[PDB]
């Protein structure tokens, strides 16, 4: 049932409308991506019955995996992932990746689009592996209903291989992990143009001044366990 429903529930298109500007709009982008985001969580199947707490924390753990994982899907349904499609008003280009001083995030990004194309990645298969990813990051400790969110896990770990059957839910899994190390670097990135944003300049809408603010705090503390496959 859940293949459905999934796919029932995907969102539409947002807009974004020197490093500091650009780096001010894509956060811009961001946070109006972020309501999108929750949007489509509120009505996933499992994750939805889930403690309003235990969805929040989720979310604000997995917001960069998720825009990043998108953004690849994005720039792979649009440019055959030549380009890093942000948004239709802002495709990047080889050059805006250097003049957004973001170079080799911009690089890592890419990769991953690369990656999509050549395994000729299916909108089911990408649908499975967002929820995973939504799911992969949770509180060292734990959640108030542990329980109920590790079963939900592995259910749609199982989904996501009666998808793919072995060779493919190997491939998926570990893009997934991979997805994990490009996002610790995002974030170490994004920690710092958010604690000296008025000293470079760089703006954050609100949504995301809320999340970051909770988030840097105890993942520079080693409290964001990531979960691995391999
Ligand atoms: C958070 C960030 C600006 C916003 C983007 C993020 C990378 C992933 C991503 C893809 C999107 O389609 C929406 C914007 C966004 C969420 C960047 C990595 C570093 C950068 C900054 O730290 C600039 O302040």
């Amino acid at each position: 049932s859940p293949v459905m429903v999934l796919e029932n529930i995907e969102p539409e298109i947002v807009y974004a409308g020197t490093a500091e500007n650009l780096l001010s709009t894509l956060n811009r982008l961001a946070g109006k991506q972020m309501i999108q985001v929750v949007k489509w969580a509120k009505v996933l199947p499992g994750f939805k019955n889930l403690p309003l707490e235990d969805q929040i924390t989720l979310i604000q753990y997995s917001w960069m995996c998720l825009s990043s994982f998108a953004l690849s899907w994005r720039s792979y349904k649009h440019t055959n992932s030549q380009f890093l499609y942000f948004a239709p008003d802002l495709v990047f280009n080889e050059e805006k990746m250097h003049q957004s001083a973001m170079y080799e995030l911009c690089q890592g990004m890419h990769q991953i689009s690369l990656q999509f194309v050549r395994l000729q990645l299916t909108f089911e298969e990408y649908t499975i592996m967002k929820v995973l990813l939504l799911l992969s990051t949770i509180p060292k400790d734990g959640l108030k209903s542990q329980a109920a969110f590790e079963e939900m896990r592995t259910n749609y770990i199982k989904e996501l291989r009666k998808m793919v059957t072995w060779q493919r839910f190997y491939q998926l899994t570990k893009l997934l992990d991979s997805m994990h190390d490009l996002v610790s670097d995002l974030l170490e990135f994004c920690f710092y143009t958010f604690r000296e944003s008025h000293a470079l300049k760089v703006e954050f809408p609100a949504m995301l001044v809320e999340i970051i603010s909770d988030q840097l705090p105890k993942v520079e503390s080693g409290n964001a366990k990531p979960l691995y496959f391999h």
